[PDB]
């Protein structure tokens, strides 16, 4: 619905529901993106370096509450404006991404590791509705990041 007030609304309560174990859902999506993308730990200073995905390590936890965050706040975005505004935190957020070494290719893995921590979430209460809503505001949030990131090389 390239975000209809129900399909932002989905998003909102999945997104609290998320929020309320940050220990436990940030824990879980990490596993989840090296389960996609096992070479992608390198990439995260709070992981390399490590057995398992640790699982009280506050660096973790307000990275990935972040990145959640941001998208859940792009689909309201898109619900209520029609579009993901540019601002100052995403071309800061396009200048980190190109000095950690994040390109294009790797968007795909945290997309695929963010609708599976959605869907344990929510378990029973998943639908198709609210998959779709996830994907619409990480998509056109990505893109509006991509460009950034090839503004801030
Ligand atoms: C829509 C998707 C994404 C969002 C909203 C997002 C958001 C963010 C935010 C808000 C930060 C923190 C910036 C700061 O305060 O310095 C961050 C940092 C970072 N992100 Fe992204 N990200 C996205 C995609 C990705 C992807 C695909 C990867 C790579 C697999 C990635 C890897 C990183 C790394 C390595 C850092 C630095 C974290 C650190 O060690 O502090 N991000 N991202």
């Amino acid at each position: 619905g390239a975000l209809t007030e129900s399909q932002a609304a989905l998003v909102k309560s999945s997104w609290e529901e998320f929020n309320a174990n940050i220990p436990k859902h940030t824990h879980r999506f990490f596993i989840l993106v090296l389960e996609i993308a096992p070479a992608a730990k390198d990439l995260f200073s709070f992981l390399k370096g490590t057995s398992e995905v640790p699982q009280n390590n506050p660096e973790l936890q307000a990275h990935a509450g972040k990145v959640f965050k941001l998208v859940y706040e792009a689909a309201i975005q898109l619900e209520v404006t029609g579009v993901v505004v540019t601002d100052a935190t995403l071309k800061n957020l396009g200048s980190v991404h190109v000095s950690k070494g994040v390109a294009d290719a790797h968007f795909p893995v945290v997309k695929e590791a963010i609708l599976k921590t959605i869907k344990e979430v929510v378990g029973a209460k998943w639908s198709e509705e609210l998959n779709s809503a996830w994907t619409i505001a990480y998509d056109e949030l990505a893109i509006v990041i991509k460009k950034e990131m090839d503004d801030a090389a």
